[PDB]
């Protein structure tokens, strides 16, 4: 009887094994132990018969260290790396090629005429890159790109299909861009295959803007800049300067940006665009000779300056480009008239190039990466370690299950609260709160007659009254308020000083859920109604115990009531002698005021003790005279205010010795058959109230353990498995920054495998 | 047929749950009646009073 909801939960429980178990252990537990090791061992046999398909078609099987998925390694490695940290302690150290110059120069067309000139959206009238976007190239058929990581299936030689590819980038494009600017260093993951591709990773940054016009944001050229800082602050980036063909080398943004990364061309290629606008004006040639030896250009770039051209139409496929780039660049006057031969400008040489420089880059510092990351790691596990020794591995998903158990165990050793808790609990807080409304409301006033007939009478109409209207009101928002108070006690209160505050914002998180959810019986009311009346309707105490408590509690709430009212008091008069002189205090005129108002009341009722509690406004005139013959000329109100609190302690002293007498007059033996005038009824009401509390309580607490807190123990696991779910609220609760280094340390880990699964790779050669 | 077939067992453990837990008390507060009847409530007064 002492607890009901736990029996149920077992008995069905063991029903549905009893009917299912045949079932249960092998999906539950057979399967499950399984379930992980099939993962390692059966799921390879499935994957294996598919990768073998596809390395068909990149041709690894067939072909010894040739493989078109073997440059995924190296993307596969970066997209780790950028998911680990996107921020510049990373990313300055990863290898890249990128392209970089002036806006204006169209600087993207040297990737748009291998792969991207279909899939990327170009032409002029705007600026079109919003963001870095790294294009992952690979000698393969023609097969449509990935879209931010994401697997598509298009045709990429037909125009449905590749203008809504277009559109896919230009979305991840703008939407990459915030408030404030026109650039975002947000980048796009592309990975397309195809004929004439090269296995390299080329990032198309957004181009610089010498000014930022009323057209964009104030932040564009601003932003450019720390976009460029990819390469600026790279040594393993490869920069491709494209010099704008339209216009002279001194007007150029490029040549500042690549000179302060690499002033001696080591990391980076001079590139030029649009050459063939030099015929569309008055070409100079001495200063494409020029060009060509790099007097012009800061950077002193290194290898061969390949020169792009394009008809300029924005729907020229990528074959029509690579045919009027040849035809253009073996007979133009550009380079023919200057040391410029047309198969090393065409772009195709520089793809080449540039995949050649690509490698010779990766393969040398990427050995330096697996040492960085590996000493990462080891210091990072020292500090780690050293400040949390109790977790030697931690995960997020690891510290929420923990949470999960240990709320939902918490709430069940609320379950296991004892009755005698929640009867106390529940009686003491409600009479409290409950306490001075029956004094104040219903017995004083009550009090104010000689008629102990009506004095019963009159309660009894209020409290039935009262009864209906609040009391079952307000003892359920108790017992809902005490279940939660303790709740939190059992949820989030610290075992001493041993605490885990990384679990705090969770547990209260959930609690709001639960308690939110946690809606009381609507009915507990009615039935409090009843026993509140029936409880109120017996008034016969036939026991003297029954007699003995209710008369001592009775006593503690009106000494309650006569010390805050005496409290009250003394500051309305102040300190007396004793205190004025022994602490050097005088009294303020309202205290002067209040003492002789005082004094003249006493007066009053040292002659009438049985004065009503209602003053005439004849006394209140006779007071003020009787004050005013002394030089004290008061206002009504402050009589009134001050009789009020006087009058309390009058009538309250009075019950307290009328209390004294009613425990000690029945007390002795021979004063039984004595009918003196000692009817103590209030210890009537203050007992019944008690015992009616009290079986308030008990409807309470059953309700509590059978329904409630079985409805708090559902909610939290309906909260719980929406936290389990909500990764994002799990992130936000779980930021203790142990969980958040032992999640770095377990990203650097799989980084360092990463890293080493492609320099594992690198060493296929030998 | 799906939400009925499924929960319809589960009644079956209630019930008999009820009983025993009403017989357990109903047994030990009145163990001169282990089976009562307000039938055989009634005839035994309508003997004990025709005697
Ligand atoms: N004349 C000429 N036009 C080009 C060249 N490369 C690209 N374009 C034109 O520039 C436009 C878009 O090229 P794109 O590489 O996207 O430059 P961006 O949009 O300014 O970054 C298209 O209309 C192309 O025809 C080139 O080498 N010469
Ligand atoms: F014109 Al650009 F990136 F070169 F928008
Ligand atoms: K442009
Ligand atoms: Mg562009």
């Amino acid at each position: 009887a002492t607890d009901r909801g736990s029996e149920s939960d077992k008995h069905f429980r063991k029903v549905s094994d009893k009917e299912k178990i045949d079932q249960l252990q092998e999906e539950l537990l057979h399967t499950q132990l399984k379930y992980q090791r099939i993962l390692e061992r059966l799921e390879k046999e499935n994957k294996e018969l598919r990768k073998l398909v596809l390395q068909k078609d990149d041709k690894g099987i067939h072909h010894r260290k040739l493989k078109k998925s073997l440059i995924d390694m190296y993307s596969e490695v970066l997209d780790v790396l950028s998911d680990y940290d996107a921020s510049y302690n990373t990313q300055d150290h990863l290898p890249r090629v990128v392209v970089v110059g002036d806006q204006s120069a169209g600087k993207t067309s040297v990737l748009e005429m291998i792969a991207q000139a279909r899939i990327f959206p170009r032409g002029s009238g705007e600026m079109m890159t919003r963001s870095p976007v790294k294009v992952t190239l690979s000698e393969g058929p023609h097969h449509v790109a990935l879209f931010k990581d994401s697997s598509r299936e298009f045709d990429l030689t037909k125009e449905e299909d590749l203008a809504a590819l277009r559109h896919e980038i230009e979305l991840r494009m703008r939407k990459n861009v915030k408030e404030g600017c026109t650039v975002s260093p947000e980048t796009i993951s592309l990975n397309v295959k195809g004929p004439g591709l090269q296995r390299m990773v080329l990032v198309d940054l957004p181009g610089v803007i010498n000014t930022v016009t009323s057209g964009m944001a104030p932040d564009t050229k601003e932003t450019i800049f720390s976009i460029s800082k990819a390469y600026m602050q790279n040594p393993n980036a490869i920069i491709l300067c494209i010099q704008d063909g339209s216009v002279d080398a001194e007007r150029s943004i490029v040549t500042d940006l690549v000179s302060q990364m690499d002033p001696h061309g080591r990391r980076t290629i001079f590139v030029l665009t649009k050459v063939d606008l030099a015929e569309k004006n008055v070409a100079s040639p001495s200063r494409i000779q020029q060009i060509i030896e790099g007097k012009l250009f800061p950077m002193k770039a290194l290898g061969y300056f390949a020169v792009v051209t394009g008809k300029g139409n924005s729907s020229e496929s990528i074959e029509a480009i690579r045919e009027y780039e040849e035809e253009f660049f073996q007979n133009s006057k550009l380079l023919k008239t200057s040391m410029l031969k047309a198969h090393q400008v065409t772009t195709r040489n520089l793809s080449l190039a540039v995949s050649d420089c690509f490698w010779k880059m990766v393969r040398e510092s990427v050995e330096q990466q697996a040492d960085s990351f590996k000493a990462t790691r080891f210091n990072l596990e020292t500090e780690w370690k050293n400040n949390y020794p109790r977790l030697r591995e931690l995960d997020r998903n690891e510290l929420f299950e923990k949470a999960k158990n240990e709320i939902l165990d918490e709430v069940i050793s609320l379950s296991q609260v004892t009755p005698k808790h929640w009867e106390e609990i529940l009686q003491q807080s409600l009479w409290e709160r409950v306490s001075t409304h029956v004094i104040e409301n219903i017995y004083l006033p009550a009090a104010q007659t000689m008629n102990s007939g009506t004095f019963n009478t009159t309660v009894d109409i209020k409290l039935k009254q009262w009864t209906d209207k609040q009391l079952p009101n307000k003892a359920v928002e108790v017992a809902w308020e005490t279940l939660q108070e303790e709740f939190s006690r059992f949820m989030t209160e610290p075992k001493g000083k041993e605490h885990d505050d990384i679990f705090d914002k969770l547990k209260e998180a959930v609690k709001e859920e639960s308690i939110k959810r946690h809606k009381w019986n609507d009915f507990a009311e009615d039935s409090l109604r009843v026993i509140q009346h029936n409880a109120l309707e017996d008034r016969s105490i036939s026991d003297k115990q029954q007699w003995d408590a209710a008369i001592y509690f009775m006593e503690e709430a009106l000494q309650a009531r006569l010390k805050d009212t005496e409290n009250a008091i003394e500051n309305m008069v102040g300190p007396d002698w004793k205190k004025r002189w022994l602490y050097w205090k005088n009294r303020t005129q309202e205290q002067c005021v209040h003492n002789e108002t005082k004094n003249e009341l006493e007066k009053m009722l040292k002659c009438n003790e049985e004065h009503p509690a209602y003053l005439a406004s004849d006394e209140i005139t006779t007071v003020r005279k009787n004050l005013e013959s002394r030089g004290v000329e008061v206002d009504p109100s402050l009589i009134k205010d001050t009789w009020h609190q006087v009058y309390r302690r009058h009538f309250l002293k009075t019950a307290l010795n009328h209390c004294n007498l009613c425990r000690r007059g029945f007390y002795y033996y021979q004063r039984h058959f004595v009918d003196s005038e000692l009817e103590c009824n209030d210890v009537v009401l203050f007992w019944r109230i008690q015992r009616m509390l009290a079986i308030t309580a008990n409807t309470l607490r059953q309700q509590l353990t059978n329904t409630e807190v079985r409805r708090l123990e559902k909610n939290v696991k309906e909260v719980l498995e929406d936290f389990a779910e909500d990764g994002e609220k799990k992130i936000k609760l779980l930021t203790g920054k142990r969980v958040q280094l032992a999640e770095d340390l377990k990203k650097v880990r799989e980084i360092q495998e990463k890293l080493d699964a492609f320099i594992e790779a690198l060493h296929q050669e030998k």
